[PDB]
């Protein structure tokens, strides 16, 4: 894999996102997902609805503001047929009755890869996939209040699990001694972090455990 990787560079990866008060951290980090395949795919970026899974994918297993998961969105969006753009469908950040309008439909998807469980294997899959949804333990007040540089919490856990994101590339700081890390899309608005985004600790023994439930849809 080369060095550094960063999707944003070739146009994969939409603005940062704001989730706001609802628990749909995992829809946007399925959006993510679907928009870098979607670009690959057709070379158009476009924005998709978050809201569209936060209102209809209870089938597949989520739980709209309450929490959800990647691989139940992508599999919604196979099931479904399609899903809206975020202009048709736009973002309310309340969970309320499912509005699809196929005629809308801008995204499509034929299931769901799900990688091995380390960071080698996610460093293959970013090179050669596009972005990726992962979770991560975020649960901890440091992550919370990240401001910049290499984001590393001693007390995470690599097992324990509660936010999805995005890691749309990875690379390396020169300046000192644990310089590597994974460039992370979070859904918390530009303010929070480094305009939005998280640079992770990068082969320090699946830090946050960002290598756990690492996944992407097929196009
Ligand atoms: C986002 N605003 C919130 N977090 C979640 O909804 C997270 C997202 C995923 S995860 O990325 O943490 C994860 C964890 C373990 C294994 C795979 C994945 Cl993808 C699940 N989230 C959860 O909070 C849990 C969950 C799981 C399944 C459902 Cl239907 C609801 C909730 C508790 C694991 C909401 C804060």
């Amino acid at each position: 894999a080369p060095r550094s990787v960063d999707w944003r560079e070739k146009g994969y990866v939409t603005p940062v996102k704001n989730q706001g008060q609802c628990g749909s951290c995992w829809a946007f980090s399925a959006t993510g997902a679907l928009e870098g395949q979607m670009f690959r795919k057709t070379g158009r970026l476009i924005s998709l609805s978050e809201q569209n899974l936060v209102d209809c994918s209870g089938p597949q297993g989520n739980e709209g503001c309450n929490g959800g998961l990647m691989d139940y969105a992508f599999q919604y969006v196979q099931d479904n047929g399609g899903l809206d753009s975020e202009e048709s469908y736009p973002y309310e950040a309340t969970e309320e009755s499912c509005k699809y309008n196929p005629k809308y439909s801008v995204a499509n998807d034929t299931g769901f890869v799900d990688i091995p469980k380390q960071e080698k294997a996610l460093m293959k899959a970013v090179a050669t996939v596009g972005p990726i949804s992962v979770a991560i333990d975020a649960g901890h007040e440091s992550f919370l209040f990240y401001k910049e540089g290499i984001y590393f919490e001693p007390d995470c856990s690599s097992e324990d699990m509660d936010h999805g994101v995005l890691v749309v590339g990875y690379g390396f700081e020169s300046t000192s001694d644990n310089n590597k890390y994974w460039l992370v899309k979070n859904s918390w608005g530009e303010e929070w972090g480094m305009g939005g985004y998280v640079k992770m600790a990068k082969d320090r023994r699946n830090h946050c455990g960002i290598a756990s439930a690492a996944s992407y849809p097929t196009v």
